[PDB]
């Protein structure tokens, strides 16, 4: 069987890791984990578990760190 997506909601895996795409190939859906302290996040992307569907190649910021605006883009702190 191939392989495209070990989940869809995170809540099938755990906080740390989401079942979004990953940021290499959007091929890969499986517990990726999330962004870190001083990593980019979309804003858009709500905290894990995601609250509804989203085909975005990056996890949200872990459990614990918040989303915001660093620079160019939001990242997380």
């Amino acid at each position: 069987a191939v392989i495209t997506g070990a989940c869809d909601k995170d809540v099938q895996c755990g906080s740390g890791t989401c079942c979004a795409a990953s940021a290499w190939s959007r091929n890969i859906r499986f517990c990726i984990p999330l962004g870190n302290s001083g990593e980019d996040c979309h804003p858009a992307s709500h905290k894990v578990p995601y609250d509804g569907k989203r085909l975005s190649s990056l996890c949200p910021c872990k459990s614990g760190l918040t989303c915001s605006k660093s620079g160019e883009k939001f990242k997380c702190s």
